[PDB]
């Protein structure tokens, strides 16, 4: 399975998708995903 976890350490709203991918990798997570109204970010990796 791939787990989606709210991006811990991301600076506010997901205006930059690129920086959410980084914050997720920074966290030890595969990629990052911007959720709902984009104004909150998630991280995705295998679990």
């Amino acid at each position: 399975r791939i787990c989606r976890r709210r991006s811990a350490g991301f600076k506010g709203p997901c205006v930059s998708n690129k920086n959410c991918a980084q914050v997720c990798m920074q966290e030890g997570w595969g990629g990052g995903n911007c959720d709902g109204p984009l104004r909150r970010c998630k991280c995705m990796r295998r679990c």
